[PDB]
């Protein structure tokens, strides 16, 4: 909207003209005539945008501004004569360029777009800190290093990827890392979660509808990557259509005849045994062979236990950022129990456990260690729970469980249990029977 | 970038040149010479970008009318207009109507290349923020939402009070989003996380031999998460920001002017701190021009079922776990709990339930036994040989203690509504009242 802009030019009429139009728009404008006055203005306060004259030199100052302030957009002011240098400045780090003489509306528009893009990148950084959704693969283990090198090798190719690994191991993160290291890194990254899509709406989610517009995952993925997250959750009807899209890169939109042609790089994943599903007749053999082109195996947390301390530390920093809870020191006993667990939910389960620990100790002293007793049990019927029952039934269940527990406490000695609970021997017998013990 | 670009211009010379330059850059370019050919091309496949002439002669709809039709069908599809020299008023009109930018005839190939790249980059960044990104029907939530709506368009300093995980930061972002600084930065300072020795450096930066949060927040909002953790020297410096709209960097005399709207929060008793001499009296009153209280989750138990459903849908989107049916037992337990970690704690427990039931029968209800000890052990449940207090008591005393604990827990669950509690526990309401009075609970 209305930001702090620094106008760097050697001519006063340009400094006054640019600063004038922008200030009149609602911005705060400061000026500088050379590199030293520019660097000093940035030292007074970091601006949200810079307008830099190519011939002051401009390109050297452009490198310096971008070195110290990578997130600060710089728009070049260029002479009518040469666009070659203005284009050279874009490659060196400049956002855009403006040509003399310019219309005021052009100057206003360029400033707004440079600020909008800068705001979008800042909103991206801010939202990644809240989602705890960064694109970095933490792990010093050999399983992690081999995975990182597999990513580095398969990403620059155009090959179809098949990702195998258990739930929460990092299959989606690997797919995003493959995308960020591919030729389609600037192209879209579209995800299809079969598990979280109703069967009655799968066709519409993948192919869209004929004519505000409902655009399917395949059309949205055109020129980029389509991530089929957990293919094993696709019904027979869905498996058929996917196979059919793989043969010709074409499909119809639901309700329509129009055959849309797409150009998509497919990355698939499974935490399931697909070859076994083929034997059970639940998964198509032709689909499997077409999706299983280049394999990428993401290791289980059980295959990289030595990474758990580094991951706990990494997750504690994310939650410190999200919640404002200071990171804690995990006790050697609690860490030993964590490192020994089988982790069916892998890293997603580890993060969830780290977050619960941080919530529970939020009030505690900083020097206090997180102890093994704080760890949950894994590390009756719904109709029978006391909280879900009315008073009489809830009272009856409590009475039954109390007596059962008191009997076990006295190791089956009914007469001593009776005496302690405040009952006569035969009355306890009749009560136990009436309660169905 | 290898994008699908639709080029719409009535001039064949123009279409060929735009399609030619962009196709030579590595893009896939398509052309149309009127509205109907353009809409037929969009129907073939939605492009990633549209170049659109403002005029469009010999067409069913002109350039601005087609711009409107493209944006209606595809709101996130960037449209760059093609305009003639001296047509800037009509081009600026297209920007206000939904166009991303415009290119003025005649243009350099490198200019067209740069406009395409910038439009696509902005489109992609919007796609990221949409992918990554206040629930409750309670009067409490409705009052909070109408408080945000009222004070967000003002320029007044806010003091947000409430327990940890209740939604203070989310309230601050909601105020930011509805304020005149919504396009400005939203900078947070986690005071509980920063060491007292590094607090000044984080807020005010250092002289060069570095950029503080206040300098980053210029033009926007600075969110001071937990003001109680600020040292006395930091307190005096914030006071100068509030009164003088300026400060000095760490180890300097150099003035730094700032235009910030401060939002402060605390889960602590600041009044208790002023009484003890650890927090400045004048600073507290200046920080609390407009007080906003976020209610504890235990004070809005009505919203727990809605929050459970909202959090399930959110984890479904993140993890790819199908949302499940929470058993009446698990819901009764979740609703009755005190929640010292509030909405964060609730969310973390819903995620826990979805992680642990991943791969189980979709019909199978999520039961209360899956919840951890801090949830289950604070509420009525079947006793065991390990429950020292119950075991030390005889039958009548143990049954009376259970009655008291069960009724209180059910009351909590129903937010103190005795008529609703009576209905569930199997009593008439006056009978429940007489039973509570008799029990003295
Ligand atoms: N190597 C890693 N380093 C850091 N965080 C990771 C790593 N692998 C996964 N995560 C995180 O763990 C969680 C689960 O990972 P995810 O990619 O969704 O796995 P999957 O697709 O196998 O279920 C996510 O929050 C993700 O960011
Ligand atoms: N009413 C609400 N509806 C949905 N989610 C909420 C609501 N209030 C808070 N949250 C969520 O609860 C969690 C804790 O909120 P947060 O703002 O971080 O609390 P605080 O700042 O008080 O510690 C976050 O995940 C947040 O998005
Ligand atoms: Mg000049
Ligand atoms: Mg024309």
């Amino acid at each position: 909207m209305a930001a702090d802009i620094l106008v760097v030019d050697d001519e006063v009429d340009i400094r006054d003209l640019v600063a004038g139009i922008l200030s009149d728009e609602g911005h705060e404008t400061r000026t500088a005539f050379d590199a030293d006055s520019a660097l000093a203005a940035i030292n007074d306060r970091a601006p949200r945008l810079v307008f830099l004259d190519i011939w002051l030199d401009g390109l050297a100052l452009l490198d310096e501004i971008k070195k110290q302030h990578p997130e600060l957009p710089v728009v070049m002011i260029s002479g009518h004569g040469n666009i070659e240098t203005a284009v050279s400045a874009i490659r060196r780090g400049a956002y855009d360029f403006i040509e003399k003489p310019f219309k005021a509306d052009r100057l206003i528009l360029v400033a707004e777009r440079a600020l909008e893009t800068s705001k979008l990148k800042r909103e991206v950084s801010d939202l990644r800190k809240r989602t705890g959704d960064q694109l970095e693969l933490v792990g010093t283990s050999l399983a992690m290093n081999q995975l990182r090198q597999t990513i580095e090798r398969v990403a620059p190719t155009n090959s179809r990827i098949m990702i195998t690994g258990p739930s929460g191991a990092g299959k989606e993160l690997v797919a995003r890392a493959i995308h960020a290291q591919s030729s389609r890194a600037n192209g879209p990254f579209v995800t299809v979660n079969a598990a979280t899509i109703t069967p009655e709406r799968m066709e519409i989610e993948l192919f869209g509808t004929e004519m505000e517009r409902k655009v399917g995952a395949l059309e949205e993925a055109h020129g980029g990557i389509l991530y089929l997250d957990e293919v094993a959750d696709m019904p027979r009807e869905t498996q058929n259509k996917i196979l059919r899209v793989l043969v010709d890169q074409q499909f119809e939109r639901v309700g329509g005849t129009k055959r849309v042609k797409v150009d998509v790089r497919i990355i698939s994943s499974t935490a399931q045994n697909l070859e076994g599903m083929i034997a059970e007749g639940t998964f198509r053999e032709d689909l499997f062979h077409r999706l299983s082109v280049v394999p990428v195996q993401v290791p289980a947390l059980a295959a990289r236990r030595e990474d758990i301390p580094s991951l706990v530390e990494f997750f504690m920093k994310q939650i410190a950022e999200q919640a404002g809870i200071k990171p804690r020191k995990i006790g050697p006993d609690a860490m030993a129990v964590l490192q020994a667990h089988s982790w069916p939910g892998n890293l997603r389960q580890l993060r969830n456990n780290v977050e619960r620990l941080m919530i529970l100790t939020r009030g505690d002293d900083p020097d206090e260690l997180v102890t093994a007793d704080l760890l949950p049990a894994e590390i009756t019927e719904s109709d029978q729970h006391i909280m879900a029952l009315p008073l009489r039934e809830a009272r009856e269940r409590f009475e039954k469980e109390y007596l059962i527990a008191q009997i076990n406490r006295f190791g089956g000695n009914i007469s001593r249990t009776a005496e302690f609970v405040g009952m006569e021997r035969s009355a306890l017998h009749r009560k136990l029977k009436s309660l169905g013990v």
